[PDB]
């Protein structure tokens, strides 16, 4: 189960050979739908160690998904934006599962910060946070990555409560059916809900699919942290949307916003905005905000 030495040599520029990282495999951090992370430490070029997040990917088991996996890597690699979490590298212990090199981010996700009840967010928050995600996803829609994954928790806070979009480059069209199928009703996973009309259908996925997410993302800011559709079977979840319903108006959404969100849910994907058009409106948006509500928990 080793590379090619060819290969190898092509995606160096990614990979981190295994005596240069720890890790703390009794420091759990969490697991998700793609694997387990973990508090690490790595050395760096310079010689120092830095502390990091580890994330075991748990779906690349093939050696053809695990070489596809690496030359996306070394894409990712090269990605940098303030709101875009930059990936330190890929690992490969001599046997086992690639492991990817993250920054720690110190504040968490946006979607446990929002849920805080020792927080009182108001809606200029919320909604100046939706930005900082629309940037990093214009970025990244502008260099060619779909995220697939987007939901508030994927978006991580610095020490600066910088947002962070995390964990693209992960689920793949078709191949990660599983996590987005609606066969399995309450036993679906969390993504489902978040996913575009069209993807639920074929498993393909595009930036105006990610587009999709991002609306669903602006709307749990708004309700600081609601489940999308609590009380509708996944199964239902298809012909619901069909049928042109879709999350309805958070009590202190501005209309300018909910507006948006309904763009961003048009069933045309090519109807829905770029990101790009949706950093302007956003951006237009908070500039023109009217007085300022705080937020309760829903
Ligand atoms: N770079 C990081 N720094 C600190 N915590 C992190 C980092 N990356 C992930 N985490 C946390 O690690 C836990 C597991 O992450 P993850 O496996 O991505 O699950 P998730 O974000 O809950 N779901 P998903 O990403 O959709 O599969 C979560 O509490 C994350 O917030
Ligand atoms: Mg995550």
């Amino acid at each position: 189960r080793d590379l090619d030495s060819a290969l190898l040599a092509e995606v160096k520029d990614v990979l981190i050979p295994h005596e240069r990282v720890v890790t703390h495999s009794d420091r759990v951090i969490g697991k998700g739908h793609f694997g387990v992370v973990y508090h690490g430490e790595y050395i760096d070029q310079a010689q120092n160690r830095i502390q990091c997040a580890i994330k075991s990917l748990s779906r690349i088991t093939e050696m053809q998904q695990v070489e596809a996996f690496l030359r996306e890597g070394l894409l990712m690699r090269g990605l940098n934006h303030p709101n875009v979490l930059a990936l330190i590298g890929i690992m490969l212990p001599p046997e086992g599962l690639p492991h990817v090199l993250l920054p720690y981010m110190c504040h968490g996700d946006l979607l446990q910060f929002i849920r805080s009840p020792q927080r009182n967010p108001t809606v200029k928050d919320l909604i100046s946070f939706g930005l900082q995600v629309a940037r990093g996803m214009e970025y990244l829609a502008e260099q060619k990555f779909v995220h697939r994954d987007l939901a508030a928790r994927n978006c991580m806070l610095d020490e600066s409560f910088t947002v962070k979009v995390a964990d693209f480059g992960l689920a793949r069209d078709i191949l990660d059916r599983e996590y987005y199928s609606v066969q399995q009703h309450r036993h679906a996973r969390l993504p489902v809900k978040w996913t575009a009309l069209e993807s639920l259908q074929t498993y393909r996925f595009t930036t105006k699919s990610d587009v999709w997410s991002f609306g669903v993302l602006l709307w749990e800011l708004l309700t600081r942290g609601a489940p999308p559709y609590r009380h509708i079977d996944p199964f239902d979840l298809t012909h619901f949307l069909a049928q042109g319903r879709r999350l309805p108006q958070p009590e202190y959404c501005p209309d300018s916003l909910y507006q948006v969100m309904q763009q961003c849910w048009e069933a045309d994907p090519a109807v829905r905005p770029t990101f790009r058009v949706l950093v302007g409106e956003v951006e237009q948006i908070v500039s023109a905000l009217l007085g300022d509500h705080y937020v309760q928990l829903p």
